[PDB]
């Protein structure tokens, strides 16, 4: 059911899309027959770009699976799948943690903006290594900065009453600490057996509309709240946070209706000895 908020979040991952496949190194890749794995594909941006990338390809020459732990997810690629034609992709309901797919048969498996979700990192490390085939390459990304936290700040400071709020640092490592750091990132893919792991930071600057900004922070209010604010401030000012957001929003950015964001991800990638 909270598959219309991945719709808003959608039109900002597919800004981190391409950066991901070029990074893979899929574009020039001499493996075959190429099998690719959409890990954790939420809407499927990633398997989007790689339909758009690997237009000119003969489309017999790869094939596409797209997993994710949610059942409304894989639905909606699904009928993606079926409303574009892609004859060579198929979805399925996974746990990135432990796959069930044959070891030794994927030449490339993507997980965009999905690790930090993880329970068992390592795990879900393993597994993507055992499904690759020698000299295959897992390519990730995790979110190190992402600029709504901070106009969300602006908003609740604004609230009449000195409320605790998040730094980047503090929300980001609030689940898996350290992977928005492209140095314990590229650590950990080493420590799981990849080799010639890269890390890397790569930022966007896009503009988001105000309805939009409003749409994503919503349903993480109740996270922070929980997580940084006692209970009697829960209990006293959570229905303050949302009315504040939209009066702060259209106060600041109303004569266009557009935010200026800046987001950042570590990228990384690693490869199965051989
Ligand atoms: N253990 C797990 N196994 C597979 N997918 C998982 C998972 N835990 C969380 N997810 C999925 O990970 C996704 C994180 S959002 C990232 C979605 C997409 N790759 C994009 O770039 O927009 C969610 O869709 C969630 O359903």
């Amino acid at each position: 059911g909270i598959l219309e908020t991945y719709m808003i979040a959608e039109k900002i991952t597919r800004y981190f899309t391409r950066d991901l496949i070029e990074l893979s190194g899929l574009l020039e890749s001499e493996l075959s027959p190429l099998k690719l794995l959409d890990l954790a594909c939420g809407t499927g941006v990633v398997s989007e770009r790689l339909h758009e990338m690997l237009a000119s390809k003969a489309p017999a020459s790869w094939e596409l699976i797209c997993g994710d732990i949610s059942a409304e997810l894989t639905g909606h690629v699904k009928r993606k799948i079926i409303e574009e034609g892609w004859t060579n992709s198929s979805a399925r309901v996974m746990d990135a943690q432990n796959t069930e797919l044959a070891t030794a048969e994927l030449t490339h498996v993507f997980a965009a903006l999905a690790w930090t979700s993880f329970p068992d990192t390592y795990a879900a490390l393993k597994d993507s290594l055992r499904i690759l085939r020698p000299g295959g390459t897992l390519t990730i990304s995790t979110w190190q900065k992402t600029e709504w936290l901070g106009v969300l700040e602006a908003a609740v400071k604004t609230i009449p009453t000195r409320l605790p709020f998040p730094t980047t640092k503090e929300f980001m490592s609030c689940m898996n600490p350290g992977w928005d750091d492209e140095n314990y990132v590229r650590g950990r893919l080493e420590e799981a057996g990849f080799v010639h792991v890269y890390s890397t930071t790569i930022s966007k600057e896009f503009q988001i509309s105000t309805a939009d900004l409003y749409k994503i922070a919503a349903p993480v209010i109740p996270i922070i709240v929980s997580k940084w604010w006692t209970t009697e401030q829960k209990e006293a000012h959570e229905h303050e946070i949302l009315p504040a957001l939209a009066k702060h929003l259209e106060a600041t950015y109303g004569e266009t209706g557009l935010v200026p964001q800046k987001w950042t991800a570590v990228f990384a990638k690693g490869e199965k000895e051989k």
